[PDB]
């Protein structure tokens, strides 16, 4: 019961696209001014200039009728880790003012409480994550305690059972990820949620609970403009500086108090400090300031330099900023030679490196509680094939494989077999992480990869 929508019914629909391209990757909504609301999982750590917005998206074969605007910055909730854990919310600051256009009204707690079991709600979208023309479909509200019991296998049941009140559920296509869900509150139409995760039976949609983010949402729209998340990718351990510019694109003063900067982790040798800060006090409409910091990365890990600046003007009390990094050393020549039959851009390793032993790449001797890491950075789409062999008396000594930061395989101690990973996607990263567990008592715990190949086709 998905009906095509009529132009004009939802002028605040937004579609997200790669810059100047006409292919929708996520949905969204217009909050007014220069701001669009979407899901964090749609945009987290992306370069904003890579993206466009189509306001009033309707027909994707006539995108002239929508207004294309470049994105200037992305703001993601400071608690967001993944869609299942919640806080799946983000705001995009557009480069310029849109043509006058109606904006969505955001739900507040009192509106949310009107919701009861089977209250109909409306979802709109093109069905991304399909339809060239916008559809709308009605769905029933499902209370969190019931939603939490959904699923028939570990993966879903675990995802559903871990839900919190930063999210809510409605009974199940049509919406895009990041897209809006509405309820007619008698106080009028309100956007209640954002499509976050989840024709399967008993698998309701999960949506970000916007009634619990009104303060964060208002803060983001005050107009402070800066690059909140920058991913540096792979970095060598060493000493660096970085500069961040803040601009007030709002109409009112924004007060900025004290400042913290630090590398996230437990290392005592990692460090960060302010080297220059012109943003203290009161930043004024149209004005800019800068924060420069030094940072020292010594532990090989995937972390981020965090900056926090307090603000009395902000209801949530502070401004967050991030510089993500994956600290690893370059694979030496022997290893690059070993992998030369792959079309890989770059190979990297941690401090307990995989190195060539005989016909195989093998984990370095590693202490309990540590891991041996190798990263294959920038492979084209296709399949990676390999043989693996793990040997440890400890059952929690295991090999974990990620493709583009998504977990894709686990391999158990004392087992050997051929495996294949599909790398969909234009540009791919494959990370091998052998974890010797905290309690592992086998000092010989190891893994070996051999027969490693790239196949550009996906069968046979």
């Amino acid at each position: 019961g998905g009906e095509q929508a009529t132009a004009g019914e939802w002028p605040y629909m937004v579609a997200l696209t790669a810059r100047n391209s006409s292919h929708v990757f996520c949905g969204g909504s217009y909050l007014g001014g220069r701001y669009v609301l979407t899901a964090a999982h749609c945009v987290d750590k992306e370069d904003p200039a890579k993206g466009d917005v189509l306001l009033g998206a309707f027909d994707m074969n006539d995108v002239n009728t929508a207004e294309r605007i470049h994105v200037r910055q992305i703001y993601v909730h400071n608690s967001y880790i993944t869609a299942s854990m919640g806080n799946d919310i983000a705001v995009l600051e557009l480069e310029r003012d849109p043509l006058p256009r109606r904006s969505v009204q955001i739900s507040d707690s009192s509106d949310f409480n009107e919701l009861t079991k089977d209250s109909p709600m409306t979802v709109i979208g093109f069905g991304n994550r399909p339809a060239t023309i916008l559809h709308q479909v009605q769905v029933p509200f499902v209370p969190l305690p019931e939603c939490k019991t959904k699923g028939s296998d570990q993966d879903a049941k675990n995802n559903y059972s871990q839900l919190t009140n930063n999210a809510f559920c409605a009974g199940s296509c049509s919406g895009d990820a990041g897209g809006p869900i509405f309820f007619d509150s008698n106080n009028g139409r309100k956007q209640m949620g954002v499509v976050s995760w989840g024709g399967r039976a008993n698998s309701p949609g999960v949506y970000t609970n916007l009634s619990v983010f009104n303060d964060w949402l208002d803060d983001q729209q005050l107009g402070l403009s800066y690059r909140q998340k920058r991913d540096l990718g792979v970095v060598r351990p060493g000493s660096y500086t970085h500069n961040l510019t803040f601009t007030n694109n709002g109409n009112a003063d924004i007060n900025l108090g004290n400042t913290f900067v630090f590398v996230v982790g437990i290392s005592r040798t990692d460090a960060a400090a302010i080297v220059n800060n012109s943003c203290t006090g009161v930043l004024a409409s149209g004005a800019s300031c800068d924060v420069e910091f030094s940072y020292n990365i010594t532990e090989h890990k995937q972390s981020y330099v965090k900056l926090i600046i307090g603000s009395s003007t902000y209801k949530t009390g502070a401004v967050h900023a991030y510089l993500y990094f994956d600290a690893l050393d370059a694979a030496p020549s022997e290893t690059v030679s070993f992998l030369a039959n792959l079309p890989v851009h770059n190979t990297h390793v941690n401090d307990h490196p995989w190195t060539v032993v005989g016909n195989g790449l093998q984990t370095s001797a590693l202490p309990a509680g540590e891991e041996s890491v190798i990263l294959l950075e920038n492979l084209p789409q296709g399949r990676l094939k390999f043989h693996y062999k793990l040997s440890s008396s400890e059952v929690l000594d295991q090999l974990f494989v990620y493709v583009n930061d998504k977990f894709k395989g686990k391999y158990f101690n004392n087992t050997e077999n051929l495996a294949t990973l599909d790398m969909y996607g234009t540009n791919n990263k494959v990370r091998f992480v052998y974890r010797r567990h905290s309690g592992s008592t086998d000092d010989q715990s190891r893994a070996i990869l051999s027969q490693i190949s790239y196949d550009p086709k996906f069968f046979d």
